[PDB]
Formats: C-alpha cells, structure tokens, sequence
C-alpha cells in the first residue's frame, strides 16, 4: 500500500523526497520531476535553507494541476532556535510563506533540544559548545498544539527523540494531540529495534531518514561504513536485480516505516520510486538487520552536552 494510516486520522504516502543538501538551484526540478514520477510527499525543514525552491516547484505543479493540494504530504519541522512559545507560530509560518502553502500536512520539532533564538542556527560559545535554550520539551509540545488548533497544520510529531522523551511528551500533564511521528534515522548499520517498537506500540508512525547513509553528508570520512558499497546489501540487491537504493529504500517499507530517500538526479529520483514492484523475504530483512552497527550519520558534536541530547541514552 502507497499510505499508511496517521492518528490524526489522515494518510500519509510510505515513500517522499528528502531536501537536506538539495542545493537550491537545483532542487526545484527536483521536486518537479518526483511529483511528475509519483511522489506525493516532500520532506522539508527551514535549517535545510531551499524551502522557498521547494514551494516553487509544488507550486507549480499545483498550478499546472499535475495534483490536487489535497494529494500532496508537505512535512517540515521547527528548528532547535525557535523552540521558544512566542517563536514557534512565526516560524511555521514562515515555513509556510516559503512552501507557498496555507497548511503542512505534519510540522515535527525537528531535534529535541532548544539553542538560543537569534540569527544563528547554531550559536556557540567561544569553545564551541552549542548555547541552550532554557525551553523544555514539553512547552514546545504546546505551542505546536496550538499550530494544529489554528489551522495551520494537520498533524504535528517530534524528531530525534528517544524513548524516554517520547514518553514524556506521552505523559504530559494536560496532552491534547499525541505525536504522530517520530522522524529518525534508520538503516541497516542503524536499526533502531527498540525504538521503533516502543513507536509503533503507542501508534506513532516512524520516519526513516538517511536511509542509503547520507553518502553526500558533510563531514563523510573514508573509513566510515558505506551502506551502498556493502558488498552485503548489493549481493542481495543482484538477487533481486534492483539497485543497492533500492533495497536500502524497501527494506523500512517493510518494517512498516515511512522512508525519505533524497536525491536531485531526475534517473534516481525515478529509480528510489520503483520500489512497490519486489518484496524482500523475512530473511533478507532478519540479514539486513544483523548489519547494525549503531552508526550515525547525525549526532554533531558540538550538541553533545545539551540537557536533552538524545543519544547518549540506550534508545
Ligand atoms: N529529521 C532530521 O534530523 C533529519 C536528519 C537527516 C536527514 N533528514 C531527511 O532525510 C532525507 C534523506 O537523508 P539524507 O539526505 O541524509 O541522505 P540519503 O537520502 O540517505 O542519501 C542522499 C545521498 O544519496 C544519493 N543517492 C540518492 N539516490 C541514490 C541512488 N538511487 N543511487 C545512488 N546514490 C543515491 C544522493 O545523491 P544525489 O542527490 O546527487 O542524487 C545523496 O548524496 C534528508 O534529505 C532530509 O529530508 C532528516
Ligand atoms: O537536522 C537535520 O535535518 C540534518 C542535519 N544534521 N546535522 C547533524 C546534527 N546533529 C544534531 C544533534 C542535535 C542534538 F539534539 F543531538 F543535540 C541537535 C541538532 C543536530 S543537527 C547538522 O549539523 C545539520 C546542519 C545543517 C543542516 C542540517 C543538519
């Protein structure tokens, strides 16, 4: 199936188009080229600094009529400087400015942790640690409550957050909309076994993101493991005459996760789509499982003393 079942009651596509590190010259016809080949969600975040190309391109197959706004699934999320009560509806709306939409079908916070507002995106001290914000989870939780009571998005979840701070938005005092995703990464060398389990038993959707491992990330090292290159996975890629994507794309889907493969090349945004036509076997997914590694691709450095650092924590 293309969907699966939010509880918010609405559906959302099981297969979109990542935009981290799609430069803004050429993402536009990237995301021209996914709607025209069949992706009908875009996942999308102000830190990422193209949502105004992004909105270009939605915007004109929207206006060409290529699809309905109701056919399309426009994710973003509030980055960790505007974590604040009195910052988060401006910027969702300036989000929304950018995308050229009235609505997002989910708005995420898009890290756990709060830095301090300004212009910033990561304001360090002089040593290089990040600079907290005083925010908690769960006043931002609110005030991204809020964003869904004034029409402005459909569905609201988190990212990056581990099982317990999932739990303490699911124990908060006064909850009125429970997440509807968590957004994490999710690989072969990341399996996330635990965490996703917890998710799914509480009826929150997980997103896989770096699902082929961010080869283009910037602070790629040679030593690093390199999924694409595990003559592993492309053993059983051949068995299946697919790419070695394509597996890495196929194997969350059938963990029942969202999977948000990003590209700008037209030929593979085109082959990350033509996923819906093989099935891997309980083997090949029980085999691709036994390659984690606890690898990440994102977890900075610098971040790594905030209060609510997700990841120093067993899951
Ligand atoms: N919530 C968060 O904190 C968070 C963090 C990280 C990522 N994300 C989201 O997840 C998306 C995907 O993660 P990612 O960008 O880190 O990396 P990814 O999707 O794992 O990998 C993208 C890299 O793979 C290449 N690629 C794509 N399709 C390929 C194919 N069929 N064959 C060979 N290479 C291929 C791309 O090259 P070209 O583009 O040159 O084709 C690019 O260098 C992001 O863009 C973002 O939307 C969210
Ligand atoms: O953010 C993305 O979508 C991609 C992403 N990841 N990372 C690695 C990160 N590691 C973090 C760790 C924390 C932490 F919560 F753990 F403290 C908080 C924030 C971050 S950013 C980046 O540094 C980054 C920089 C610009 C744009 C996008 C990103």
């Amino acid at each position: 199936a293309s969907r699966i079942l939010l509880n918010n009651g609405a559906k959302m596509p099981i297969l979109g188009l990542g935009t981290w590190k799609s430069p803004p010259g050429q993402v536009t016809e990237a995301v021209k080229v996914a709607i025209d080949v069949g992706y009908r969600h875009i996942d999308c975040a102000h830190v990422y600094q193209n949502e105004n190309e992004v909105g270009v391109a939605i915007q004109e197959k929207l206006r060409e009529q290529v699809v309905k706004r109701e056919e399309l699934f426009i994710v973003s999320k509030l980055w960790c400087t505007y974590h604040e009560k009195g910052l988060v509806k401006g910027a969702c709306q300036k989000t929304l400015s950018d995308l050229k939409l009235d609505y997002l079908d989910l708005y995420l916070i898009h890290w756990p942790t709060g830095f301090k507002p300004g212009k910033e995106f990561f304001p360090l001290d002089e040593s290089g640690n990040v600079v907290p914000s005083d925010t908690n989870i769960l006043d931002t939780w609110a005030a991204m409550e809020e964003l869904v009571d004034e029409g402005l998005v459909k569905a609201i979840g988190i990212s990056n957050f581990n099982h317990l701070q999932v739990e303490m938005i699911l124990n908060k005092p006064g909850l009125k909309y429970k997440p509807a995703v968590n957004q994490i990464e999710c690989h072969p060398y990341l399996t996330q076994e635990k965490l996703i389990q917890y998710c799914q038993s509480k009826g929150i959707v997980v997103t896989a993101y770096s699902p082929l491992g961010s080869p283009d990330r910037p602070w790629a090292k040679p030593e690093d493991p390199s999924l694409l290159e595990d003559p592993r996975i492309k053993a059983i890629a051949a068995k299946h005459n697919k790419t070695t994507a394509q597996v890495l794309i196929r194997f969350p889907m059938q963990r029942n996760l969202v999977v948000i493969p990003k590209s700008v090349t037209p030929e593979r945004i085109a082959e990350n789509f033509k996923v819906f036509d093989f099935e891997l076997s309980s083997q090949d997914m029980t085999t691709l499982l036994s390659y984690n590694r606890n690898w990440r691709v994102c977890a900075l450095l610098s971040c790594t003393s905030h209060k609510d650092y997700p990841f120093h924590e067993e899951f």
